[PDB]
């Protein structure tokens, strides 16, 4: 497309370090645009992302690097009967009435345990010391991975992240960094070595762990889902479900720190924490551009006539800065009027764990502010955000008196 020739010079590193300038141009010039280094059409505005994610003429497809990382059948990448089965598999523990039965007793003691290690230090790096540990320890226990240390869960989601977002392609559409999948493969090998004996045990001795229920739920007597059938969705969990609540917590904190007067409001009135988190997710969406759909027939989107079989990456993080919806979206604003956002996606492949994730982030922030009410950010340190597929702050140094 001739007038978008500047897109030929957009690099993967540029999109990873800060995609917002390129995507501001995309939202104005071409809400649906083919980005050469990603090898795909990308949807950048709220209208186009929502349309593609809910269209009867699109279905789920995994991004190329995500498919290389997860294989088949990843819940995010399949449709029809297989997707219906995988959704029925994961949904029980995520049902709101079910989450409300045990979420407090799950997350609150975990939050306190990680806080107790540093709440009197006067300094902390909250991404590694708090946000990621609470996120992974909560989900890990729910899944049945109690004996997998939070360091290991965090390492796995970091390697899966880099593998599943290893999207750069060369002139011929081939992956430009083929060695970047190796640490994904390696993480998967480690995961198998840990999880295979757990599955062996759960097949014979089911328990209340989520993965045990994934094996057994809805199955004829004496049968379990084959482990090869559920492992790709285990990997989906061990990337985004492990990573995103921690990133959403951390981005919300960075946003609040940028508005000191709003941090103070929320600490004074913790009933504002859900609103603070909702704005945090819009402001820096944890899942920024990690999923996609594929057209199933010829379809016209944003004036582009797409053939059948055309993938479209859903850059929800860009859609959540759509100035057709938001005023000054690059600024964190607790007092933004509550509007729909796309940080959980849309359509039949929208996030299945919204209610759980919101509670994990809420409880974690409640306990943090109770333990450290005079929390401040360490302004001697910069906060850098990283990621195009998944985005969040790489560190969050804080300080407090005493
Ligand atoms: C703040 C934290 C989270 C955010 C921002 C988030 C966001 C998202 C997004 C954007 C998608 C893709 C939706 C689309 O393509 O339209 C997704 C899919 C999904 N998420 Fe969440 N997620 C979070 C946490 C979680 C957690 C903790 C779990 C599990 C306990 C979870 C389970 C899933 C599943 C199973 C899918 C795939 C749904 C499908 O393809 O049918 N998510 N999430
Ligand atoms: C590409 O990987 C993912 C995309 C969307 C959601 C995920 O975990 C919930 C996830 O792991």
């Amino acid at each position: 497309r001739p007038d978008l020739a500047w897109l030929d010079e957009v690099t993967m590193t540029q999109l990873e370090r800060n995609p917002y300038e390129v995507y501001e141009r995309l939202r104005a010039e071409a809400p649906l645009a083919f980005v050469p280094v990603l090898g795909s059409y990308v949807a950048s505005t709220a209208e186009v992302c929502r349309e593609v994610a809910t269209s009867p003429d699109f279905e789920a497809v995994i991004t190329p690097a995500g498919g290389r990382t997860f294989g088949h059948p990843a819940i995010i990448g399949v449709n029809g009967d297989i997707h219906a089965d995988l959704r029925s598999m994961v949904e029980p523990a995520l049902q709101p009435a079910e989450v409300d039965r045990w979420i407090d007793d799950l997350v609150r003691p975990i939050a306190r345990r990680y806080l107790e290690r540093f709440e009197n230090d006067g300094h902390a790096e909250l991404v590694a010391q708090y946000c990621e540990p609470v996120s992974v320890r909560s989900l890990g226990d729910l899944l049945g991975l109690q004996e997998v240390d939070s360091d290991k869960l965090r390492e796995w989601f970091a390697k899966l992240n880099r593998s599943a977002t290893n999207a750069a392609v060369d002139e011929n559409g081939e992956f430009a960094n083929p060695e970047g999948f190796a640490e994904g493969d390696q993480a998967k090998a480690e995961i198998r070595a840990v999880v295979d004996p757990l599955i062996d045990k759960w097949i014979e001795h089911p328990d209340d762990s989520a993965i045990s229920h994934w094996l057994h739920d809805g199955m004829p007597p004496g049968q379990t889902r084959d482990r090869e059938y559920i492992y790709p969705t285990i990997y989906v969990y061990l990337l985004g479900a492990m990573q995103e609540p921690g990133h959403g917590m951390a981005s919300t904190l960075v946003g609040l720190f940028s508005r000191p007067e709003q941090l103070e409001e929320v600490v004074d009135d913790p009933t504002l924490i859900p609103r603070a988190i909702a704005e945090g997710l819009r402001w820096t969406s944890p899942i920024w551009s990690a999923t996609a759909r594929i057209s199933t027939k010829p379809v016209t989107i944003a004036g582009v006539d797409l053939p059948a079989g055309t993938p479209v990456m859903l850059s929800y993080g860009s859609a959540n800065h759509d100035t057709g919806k938001y005023e000054a979206p690059s600024q964190y604003d607790l007092h933004r009027p509550p509007l729909p956002h796309l940080a959980f996606g849309a359509g039949n492949h929208a996030c299945a764990g919204i209610y759980f994730a919101n509670h994990v982030m809420r409880i974690a922030l409640e306990e943090l502010f109770e333990a450290i009410p005079n929390l401040e950010r360490d302004t001697r340190e910069g906060v850098e955000f990283w990621g195009w597929g998944f985005r969040g702050p790489t560190s969050l140094h804080v300080t407090w008196e005493v």
